[PDB]
């Protein structure tokens, strides 16, 4: 076999909780805020 695409232009900082991707870490950060607060409690039926 052949493979191996891991190296290929530079790493990246992308949020976790949306998906978004960034290319330096804090400006990543003032973007992740918008996440920071409060969360519904899951089992939310309707
Ligand atoms: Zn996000």
């Amino acid at each position: 076999g052949s493979s191996g695409s891991s190296g290929t232009g530079e790493r990246h900082y992308e949020c976790s909780e949306c998906g978004k991707a960034f290319i330096q870490k804090s400006t990543l950060s003032m973007h992740q805020r918008i996440h920071r607060g409060e969360k519904p409690s899951g089992p939310s039926s309707g």
